[PDB]
């Protein structure tokens, strides 16, 4: 597959857990061969005073299945450092659990560039992200 | 001055009790004729599971602040609505709490562009971000959604 | 299809002539149901001083296809206008002409979400963008 | 002081010659010790079919004056490569040249992050831009 390497769901959510990602609802739900997903409830928890899903906390999903997927495609001895991150928000969201699918657009030697769309429990887009992140050698 | 709606920081942290900013520490700390801030905790709630702030969820400060300032720059019967955010991490941050201070960059009549940095309690920029909103006129909005 | 005004490629590069983009010697080269695309020479035109297409010039290509595909969209009497837009370069390009295709994320009554991924002849993506547009009432 | 390389104004428009900066009209104008700007003319080389400056045009100028000015803060034997880029359109311009004003953001060993603001003949901001670039050898 896409990934370098080897890890479960399970394992995944292990590692999240008691941080920002845990504490938003975010769960690491699903993976194929190049894509992986992260689903987050739309509650008190992710949304706006007024009720719909909040847009900062969209980006902030799109960050962490981005950055984690973009970790799994290296090789020990090498991880990922967020550099910057950009999001368009199509439609609010009220209800039920958005799902974020991590997709790469270019994976590099020193520079990852992932596309990160959400969709809702209808399957409509209601964000679209892109994240560049920066390769660095443990040495 | 910039704002067109009255407001006192009490009444719009409590308006944000119950919400994203209240379950991710986020409290609207100060304000001045033109700038606008809201502070935020890097502890569990905020941290990635590294112990470093969550760049993602700087970047919700970021929105929260942009948005919370845009809207208070429009008088009632119009709002906004967040069209797109982008931002550009620093540094890493692992204690305190960091500042997010949001400046307009241009209030259109239909689109607002707010300029949001965000700081260390050691006054090192951590975040930079830019947010775009859409002006919104609430009668209008409804006559054609309902 | 997608397109709300009617459109030949010929009359597009005519409206286009004399203007950025015919300085830039680009070409509004092909159409699909829900696409567009424009092409541009990599040369003394469009390249850095060190030989490799000028990734501020690649923007401006995404920028010309996604605003011209935006306007096609609208009934006549509405166009749009370019709110914002961003690109990550993926890899340098040193010669013959890239091809930037315009696709629709979203399409609202106020603003509009546009897709521009920018290949070199050999197929290879160099470029990936996203335009923000407000749709306008000329009247 | 920014820079760490060497240079006159001069030197600058040349390296910048016979290229796609010299094609749109781009001349690097003035610096100061942590900021450099470069000018740029709004004609039919720079508007769009209608009459106002490209947007896409405006960002090209920002990302010249942006790299420009992440090399200059360098030692010699090192450059950089653009990583992205994103621009916010203000307003229209239709007329004279603008000038956009490259101020660094934050400078690492291995990015830079710069800021870019366009400004018309009268002063008004029409462009803000943000640029992300990798440092090389």
């Amino acid at each position: 597959m896409l990934w370098k390497k080897t890890f479960t769901l399970e394992n995944l959510n292990q590692l999240c857990s008691n941080s920002a990602v845990s504490h938003l609802g975010i769960e690491i739900s699903a993976f194929g061969e190049d894509w992986i997903e992260a689903t987050m409830p739309v509650d008190h928890r992710t949304m706006q005073p007024f009720g719909v899903l909040h847009g900062g906390v969209s980006v902030a999903l799109a960050e962490t299945i981005g950055s984690l997927a973009g970790s799994l495609c290296l090789e020990e001895g090498k991880t990922v450092v967020g550099l910057d991150i950009n999001a368009n928000h199509l439609r609010p969201v009220r209800s039920g659990k958005v799902t974020a699918r991590a997709t790469p657009i270019n994976l590099g030697r020193n520079i990852q560039v992932w596309q990160i769309d959400i969709r809702t429990e209808e399957n409509k887009l209601c964000c679209v992200s892109r994240l560049t992140l920066s390769v660095i050698n443990l040495l």
